[PDB]
């Protein structure tokens, strides 16, 4: 997103568990979601939830990128028909 | 009727079978020939019907053909293309 935009081919790996497997979509594809990470306040979970906290917080910088789709014949033809439009628009006026 | 050149005779040949030969003077000499062939509608009888259309495409073979259409979609994007090139023309000129 910042270094430059060379797209490094760092892929990341899901295959390894079955529940990262089937949640493929929703930690990066075509899905938009949120985190809820609950907190104990005693004294004596201190360690457990610096490390709520910090995957938290790192969860935080991951982008989704959502995207409705159609079928795209009828995308472009919805396309076509606004471009008609327009074109119509022009040379009535 | 095509080159002018009749093909000498031909001599057509009926003596080979009784029915040809006795119906010489209708098929041959001055006259005229008009045949149907009942066809029926079973898709059970497929191969009766198959063995009719054979024997019935002799006798001046008619050139046959198909024809297949395309996508619904398809032909209605390039209808919609070819538009926009007649308004971009509408446009231009």
């Amino acid at each position: 997103n910042k270094n430059k935009k060379k797209k490094k081919t760092d892929f990341i790996l899901y295959r390894d568990s079955v529940l990262t497997w089937l949640l493929r979509e929703n930690l990066g594809g075509n899905s938009r979601t949120a985190m809820v990470a609950a907190l104990s306040p005693a004294d004596i979970n201190y360690d457990e939830t610096l490390s709520t906290l910090r995957y938290a917080d790192r969860a935080k910088q991951i982008r989704c990128n959502a995207v409705i789709n159609e079928d795209p014949n009828n995308k472009l033809i919805r396309e076509l028909k606004d471009e008609v439009t327009r074109l119509r628009d022009l040379l009535y006026a």
